[PDB]
Order: structure tokens, then C-alpha cells, then sequence
């Protein structure tokens, strides 16, 4: 428990998820750290116990301590109300917590090398910037009931007038209607950290949108995105040989599938969120991931992992079933958390421990270790038998014995 | 002596599809066909000058004749209006037609046995139903230049009392807004022709929401597809051996990604739209894919082809440079809809001709002879050799030649 990690925030989960983020702690972070540690607790029944005030105080926790990481988290419908006697249909913890800081969320697969993928042509890693703020996660929508008048206004803040806009007439029967926004300004910065993305890695980048039919609602994005290139990027992107580039999110979505990767990805929020899934399983697991969230401030961070608290899994293990799932996002999310907190703290010894982890990881890997997903992409599901993987806590376990072995050997030298 | 198709209705479009259109015409339809035919022209200038009317003309026609077949047409940004130096920026041909006519969007691609795909495991096809009302389509977007409230407003018919929610307030600077809405009965539309979809193919239906972010708007399609489902499609549905279930987008995509295909994909408008591409990309191309938009009254009919006007390509055309373009598409969204047109009518030689054309079109692919786009999908695109590859007119005349030939076979 030596190395003196500092100050983190962390952010407890639900389901599979939150058995992992456990054996996380214990086997693979506490015995080798020490960290000033504020945690919450995200789980369902704590947010409902809250409603949902944990949540906000977890997102303020972050603004204050500069990182956190965060297990997957239940976000309820009506059958989530039902399973766990909720009080409420409680909004998404990410959205909120997303809201709150800003910036973007970047997202790239973790790559081993004896895994195939499902996507043939992609040998080169492809990254997406996901505009974190506004748009679906903020919007208004409600059950239109019946007949009736939808309209939406602005008022700007002297209110001298008011501009009323008619969003649809219901003459028979009803339906639902939302209304959705975005702020210039995160806009602006979504552009900067894109743009920054592409100079620190040296590649391109390729903004998606639907900007032929939302003409001012993704015309704004594509002219904040040009201005800024033009006047600020420009000479610098060239220099270094490579191109920002806009694209409809048809075709870009076509490229991206036969192209070879080597690219910086800038979506919109809700592509953004769709597409790394879709990304993520093309390498071949959702397992394998990082999502971190990189605020305007160029200080604060989030570090997460992008899929659910795996239900389906969840069942099995409450049924006493061995489970295999994959822990590598969720481990990732510690490691990229703990790695930006070295950066504040000038800590060579955690930045040293977070970047080992990582080896260790893709070492057991490609050293032929893995959970059932992995497995299934070499021999494909039907012919994967018991023995070619390990259960999750078998992989926990054997990812601990590499990361002690690996700490140890470092300790001569 | 030709074979007397019928009335369809015609939508011609713009750029490098607006020549391969004329190709198909000429080569392909005409010679074997006589048809009473209503030619809208959509291209862009036709357009402006006829201020979008000749586009809701299309549409009525399409009512009227329950048949119809369109060419890609340009939906113009800022970027197109100098170009073409536009009185407006009009909206889409296609959302303005979807939305008169109303319906479900149909999409599958067209597999030849020798193109190997970009996805390893779909083995079975694809077939995404995409909603074609509503939602981005019939969005009112607009800039919002400053500090102030945006809210969103429901006025009762019946004058009880309105409901106003506030969107965002806006505290420093300003930014976008927009609403969008939905109607129940297209929503239920949607959910039949689905569940009808799955029934005839004999595969499982899977609808993809949000319903966890939007849990009004989202909620609503999962609520309408789960009780038609328990209602009415439920015990067929078990008897062909086949489920629905709804799934988290999130998930749906991987999911989709790491199967074998052999499902109906039932998507929301915008998803439809860009899981359509996709998809049609991970079997190879984007140049073969069906796209039907089937309305809800089980009669008419809209063919079209899914993707682009390929500008790029143009460009070069206009340079006097070889392109290769997959004319595939295009030349489907003719059978597509002669096979209905001959459905209607019951007119069984232009059943034949439709499905010939189709047969021709995908021997002479798997006979080696085809466009630059799926030559890559077999060599990779650095290894294409110039003699792998037809050119745009090279190809379309092999298919008139092998056209001409299979149709000369069965005369007997
Ligand atoms: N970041 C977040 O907090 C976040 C994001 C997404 C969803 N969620 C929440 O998670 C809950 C469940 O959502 P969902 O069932 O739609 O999606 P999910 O549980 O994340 O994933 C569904 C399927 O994806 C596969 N999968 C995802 N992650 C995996 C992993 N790490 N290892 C092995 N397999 C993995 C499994 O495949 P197989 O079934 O094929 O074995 C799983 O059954 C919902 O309450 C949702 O709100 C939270
Ligand atoms: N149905 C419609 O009316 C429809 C649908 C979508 C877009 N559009 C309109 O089309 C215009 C241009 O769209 P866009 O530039 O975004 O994309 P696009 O015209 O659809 O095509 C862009 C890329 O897709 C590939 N491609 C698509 N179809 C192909 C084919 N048949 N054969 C060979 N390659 C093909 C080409 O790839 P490579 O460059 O790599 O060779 C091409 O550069 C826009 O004004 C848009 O409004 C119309
Ligand atoms: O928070 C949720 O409900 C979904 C979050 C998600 O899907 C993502 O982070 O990509
Ligand atoms: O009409 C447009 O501008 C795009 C249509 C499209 O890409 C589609 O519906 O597949
Ligand atoms: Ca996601
Ligand atoms: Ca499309």
C-alpha cells in the first residue's frame, strides 16, 4: 500500500460491473496503493435512498479533486422501477455527471495482438471524440396526449420579443415531441480538444453530421469547426502532413468501415455514443475500451468504462453460475484515472504503477489468458469450450499474480 | 414487340446517378419495355425553378399510380447554393416524399456469393425497417444568438389548459435549439409492418431505442411495439419459432455487429438512415443495397436507391477521366418496383423481366465482371490491377449484352 496516490474520486456502479470494480480495488489497486479516496456510491439503491443528489455531489467531488472513475451504472425505465421499487425513473449518472463538467469523451479500443477482429481492414487504431454535453442527454420530451399545438419559443433575456416556432399541429390523435439544444461555447471547446487530438497523435480528423437536414442545429457544429480550423489549426495541420475533414454521417460512417483506421473521430454526442459501441465491437469486445472524459479546464478529468453493468451476465452470477466478463474496461478506466493523476502530482512512482497495469493486461492477454468474449473471437462462439478461458475471477486472479510479479522484478534494477 | 409495363411514376436526380439513371433507361428498361410513365424531373435547378413544387407533385403522383422510382438527388447545404446559385436551401426530396407518403423504409443488401465482406460473420441478411416519418426530418431547428430561455409548448385542442416546459436557459453566449415530434398512429404503422416483415421472412425482430435517456418520446415506440406485439403478433410470432425484443441502441449495434445476421433490424428514422449505410458497407459496398419504402396502406410502393448522388466520382466524369460506379442499386430500384408494378397489374411477363434483370445483374458480378468497388472487395483497393474492373459504361453494357441474352433463352 506504499505509493501515496493522492486525491481520487470514485464512483461505485451496479450489477457485474460492480463485483468487478470490487475485486478491481482489492486485487490489483489498494495492496500496492494508497489514495486519499472519496467515494460514492452510484449504485441504484443508493441514488434512489438520494434522489439522485449522490450523483450531483460525486460530480462536484471531481470538479474539486481534478479525477474520478466511474463503474457502469443502472440508468431505470419502468422495469428497472419495478425490479428495485424506485421511486422515480432517475436520469442517467453519466449524462449528469457529463452535464456538469463538460468537454469531451474520448474513445479507443485496447488492442491485443491475438485477437481477430470483426472488421477486416482496421489495423490502426481509430479514435472518437464524443461531444459530451447537451443534445439527447439534456433534451425535454414529453407524451403528446391528444389534439393540440406544439411550439417552441425563445425569449432572449431583456425579453424585447419572442420568436415562436411551430414544431407540429396534432388534428387527430397524439404521439410525443422534445425539444434539444447546445451551448457555442462547448461547441468551441468540443472543436479545440478535437483538433489538439489530432496534432498529439498526428492524424487527421473527420467531424460527422446531418448538417443537409438540420441546417442551423449541425450547420452551427460545421462552421464552428471550419472557423476555428481556419483561422487556428490550419497552418499547424498542414505541416505536419495531415487534414481536418467534413463528413455526412452516412458517408463517414461507410469510410470509417472500409478504411484502415489512423484517424481521429469527432461525433456529436449521440453518434458518438452509438458508434463507439459499434467501433468497440468491430475490434471484437465492448471489454476492450477506454472512455475518458477530458474537460475544457485541460485539468479535470473522468475516466470510465463505455458499456453497461453486463445484466444478462449479472443473472448467471446471482444464480451461482460461473460468469466470464470482462474486466479490462473497467480496470482501464483506474488505470487512465490514476495515470492524469501523476500528471497533476509530478508522481513517477503511480505513473510508473498505472502504465505497468496496462502491460500486465495486454501481456496475460496475448500470453493466451482472457475471458469467454476474447476466447470467442479466436475459435468463434460454438467452438469455444470451458477450457479455452478463464471465469472472471480466475482472470482477476491471474492479472493479480502478473502485476505482482511485474512490480517485483521492477523493484531490482 | 415489347412487354406493356404499366404506369410508373419517374424521379429523376442529379450528378454522376442522373447518368447511370439514363444508362439503365436506355440499355436496360426501354428496348424490353413500353411503360406509361410520368417523368418528374428532381434535379436541383429543375428544383429551384419549380420553388420544390415538382417534388410534392412526385409524391401525389406516387398516390395516384401506387408506384414510383427515384434517382439520388441533392439536398443543398450553403456549400450547394453558390454552386448552383439556389433561391433557397431546399430540404430533402426524399424526406419531403417519405413524409407525404408515409411508411416503412426497407433496406437489405444484394449478395453475390464471390464478394467477400468487411464483417466477418453475417452470413444472412440484414433487413433494417426504417421508420420514414417524422423525428429529424420535421425538425424545426434554429440558431439561438444569445442569452435567454428555450421552451417547448403544448396547446390542447379542446382549450383546457397549456403545458410549457422549459428546453434550457441560456446564461452566457447562445448556441442551437430544436424540436421534433412523432405521431402515434405512424408509430403503429411501423410496428404492423414489422412484425408483418419478420412473419414473412421467418426471422426474429429486434426494435433498438434509447428508452433510458428519452423516456417519453423513446418509451413511446417500445410501448407501441410491445403491446401490438402480445396482442396480436405474439403466438405466430411462436409458432414460426421466431421472438421480438427490444433492445438499448448500445447494445443493439454490437450485438448486430458480432452476429451471423438472419433478422429484421426495426430502427427509429435517423438510426435507419446510418445503420442502413453501415451495414450496406459491412457486405462490401455501399452500390448494392434495396431500399423500398413500402407505405401503410399495403399497395404503394417508392424504390429508390440508399445511397448518394457519389459527387466525387462526377468530378472525375466531368473531367473525362474513368469512373467506376456501382450502378447496382440504381438499376434494383427499377426491379424493385416493376416486380411490384407486375404484382398490381398481375402481369406476369414483367414479373419475369423484373426478376431477369435482377438474376443478370448479380451472374455478371459473380462471372468476374464488375465495378472498381467490389473489385476492391476482393483484392483490396492497393492491389486493384486496371484489368480487374469495368468502367461505368463498360459495365452497364455487359448487363444490356447478358440482359439481351437470358431474356433470348426463354423465349425459346
Ligand atoms: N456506462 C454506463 O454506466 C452505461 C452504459 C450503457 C448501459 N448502461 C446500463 O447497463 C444496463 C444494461 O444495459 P444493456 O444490457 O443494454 O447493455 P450491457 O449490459 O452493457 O451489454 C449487453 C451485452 O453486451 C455484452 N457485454 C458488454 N460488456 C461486456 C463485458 N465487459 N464483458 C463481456 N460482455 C460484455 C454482453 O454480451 P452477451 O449477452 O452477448 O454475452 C452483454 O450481455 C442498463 O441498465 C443500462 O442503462 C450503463
Ligand atoms: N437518396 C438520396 O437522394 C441521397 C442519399 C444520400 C445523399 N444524397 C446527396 O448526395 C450528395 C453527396 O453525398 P455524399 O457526398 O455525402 O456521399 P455519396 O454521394 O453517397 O458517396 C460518397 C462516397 O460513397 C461511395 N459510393 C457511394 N455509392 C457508390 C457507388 N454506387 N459506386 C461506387 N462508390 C459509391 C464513394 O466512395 P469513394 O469516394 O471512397 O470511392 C463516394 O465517394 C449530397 O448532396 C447528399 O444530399 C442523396
Ligand atoms: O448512461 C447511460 O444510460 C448510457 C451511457 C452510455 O451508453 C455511454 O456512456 O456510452
Ligand atoms: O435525403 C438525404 O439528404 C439523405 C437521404 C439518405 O441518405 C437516406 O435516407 O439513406
Ligand atoms: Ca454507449
Ligand atoms: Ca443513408
Amino acid at each position: 500500500k506504499k505509493i501515496s496516490g493522492g486525491s481520487v474520486v470514485e464512483m461505485q456502479g451496479d450489477e457485474m460491473t460492480r463485483i468487478i470494480w470490487e475485486l478491481i480495488k482489492e486485487k490489483l489497486i489498494f495492496p500496492y496503493v494508497e489514495l486519499d479516496l472519496h467515494s460514492y456510491d452510484l449504485g441504484i439503491e443508493n441514488r434512489d435512498a438520494t434522489n439522485d443528489q449522490v450523483t450531483k455531489d460525486a460530480a462536484e467531488a471531481i470538479k474539486k479533486h481534478n479525477v474520478g472513475v466511474k463503474c457502469a451504472t443502472i440508468t431505470p425505465d419502468e422495469k428497472r422501477v419495478e425490479e428495485f421499487k424506485l421511486k422515480q425513473m432517475w436520469k442517467s449518472p453519466n449524462g449528469t455527471i457529463r452535464n456538469i463538467l463538460g468537454g469531451t469523451v474520448f474513445r479507443e479500443a485496447i488492442i491485443c495482438k491475438n485477437i481477430p477482429r470483426l472488421v477486416s481492414g482496421w489495423v490502426k487504431p481509430i479514435i472518437i471524440g464524443r461531444h459530451a454535453y447537451g443534445d439527447q442527454d439534456r433534451a425535454t420530451d414529453f407524451v403528446v396526449p391528444g389534439p393540440g399545438k406544439v411550439e417552441i419559443t425563445y425569449t432572449p433575456s431583456d425579453g424585447t420579443q419572442k420568436v415562436t416556432y411551430l414544431v407540429h399541429n396534432f388534428e387527430e390523435g397524439g404521439g410525443v415531441a422534445m425539444g434539444m439544444y447546445n451551448q457555442d461555447k462547448s461547441i468551441e471547446d468540443f472543436a479545440h480538444s478535437s483538433f489538439q487530438m489530432a496534432l498529439s497523435k498526428g492524424w487527421p480528423l473527420y467531424l460527422s453530421t446531418k448538417n443537409t437536414i438540420l441546417k442551423k442545429y449541425d450547420g452551427r457544429f460545421k462552421d464552428i469547426f471550419q472557423e476555428i480550423y481556419d483561422k487556428q489549426y490550419k497552418s499547424q495541420f498542414e505541416a505536419q502532413k495531415i487534414w481536418y475533414e467534413h463528413r455526412l454521417i452516412d458517408d463517414m460512417v461507410a469510410q470509417a468501415m472500409k478504411s484502415e483506421g489512423g484517424f481521429i473521430w469527432a461525433c456529436k454526442n449521440y453518434d458518438g455514443d452509438v458508434q463507439s459501441d459499434s467501433v468497440a465491437q468491430g475490434y471484437g469486445s465492448l471489454g476492450m475500451m477506454t472512455s475518458v472524459l477530458v474537460c475544457p479546464d485541460g485539468k479535470t478529468v473522468e475516466a470510465e468504462a463505455a458499456h453497461g453493468t453486463v445484466t444478462r451476465h449479472y443473472r448467471m452470477y446471482q444464480k451461482g453460475q460461473e460468469t466470464s466478463t470482462n474486466p479490462i474496461a473497467s480496470i482501464f478506466a483506474w488505470t487512465r484515472g490514476l495515470a492524469h493523476r501523476a500528471k497533476l502530482d509530478n508522481n513517477k512512482e503511480l505513473a510508473f504503477f498505472a502504465n505497468a497495469l496496462e502491460e500486465v493486461s495486454i501481456e496475460t492477454i496475448e500470453a493466451g489468458f482472457m475471458t469467454k468474449d476474447l476466447a470467442a473471437c479466436i475459435k468463434g462462439l460454438p467452438n469455444v469450450q470451458r477450457s479455452d478461458y478463464l471465469n472472471t475471477f480466475e482472470f482477476m486472479d491471474k492479472l493479480g499474480e502478473n502485476l505482482k510479479i511485474k512490480l517485483a522484478q521492477a523493484k531490482l534494477s
